[PDB]
């Protein structure tokens, strides 16, 4: 139910995954500057220079497309989220709390750009909580508990 609820507000996101993706990552790096260093391709770019950066926006589109895939899935969520945990724990080396931070940012960007109301915020927080708990479980299976 909460996945379908978030989709009621996803139109403006999916309309421009690149622009909205850039807003998300720009705001993540501005509000949580330690996260920028977890992206070696972006680490060191002056904050004032992130909003206009096409590579940052392209990666934000990758992120939001993956969330859209999850939301729209009729099949296994596990088939989509387990690889995501595997890569983020073992390749990218991302501490789990960062996923909470990007979720906070997404809520704000959807409030501002996608008409996310109180019920929609609930739903989105619920969906992101499901995602984060699954990532954390799969991290633990790989030996990551930090
Ligand atoms: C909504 C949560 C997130 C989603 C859906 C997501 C999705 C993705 C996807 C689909 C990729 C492409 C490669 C892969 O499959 O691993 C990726 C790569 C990556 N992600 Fe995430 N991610 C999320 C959160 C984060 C956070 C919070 C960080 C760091 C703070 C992070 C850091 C990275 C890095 C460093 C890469 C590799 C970029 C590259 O070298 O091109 N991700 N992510």
């Amino acid at each position: 139910a909460d996945f379908d609820a978030v989709l009621k507000c996803w139109g403006p996101v999916e309309a421009d995954y690149t622009t909205i993706g850039g807003l998300v990552l720009t705001r993540l790096f501005k509000e949580h500057p330690e996260t920028q260093k977890l992206f070696p391709k972006f680490a060191g770019i002056a904050q004032a220079d992130i909003a206009g950066n096409a590579a940052v926006s392209a990666h934000g589109a990758t992120v939001l497309k993956k969330l859209g895939e999850l939301l729209k899935a009729k099949g296994s969520h596990a088939a989509i989220l387990k690889p995501l945990a595997n890569s983020h724990a073992t390749k990218h080396k991302i501490p789990i709390n960062n996923f909470k931070l990007i979720s906070e940012v997404l809520v704000k960007v959807m409030q501002e750009k996608a008409g996310l109301d109180a019920g929609g915020q609930t739903a989105l927080r619920n969906v992101m909580g499901i995602i984060i708990a699954d990532l954390e479980a799969n991290y633990k299976e790989l030996g990551f508990s930090g």
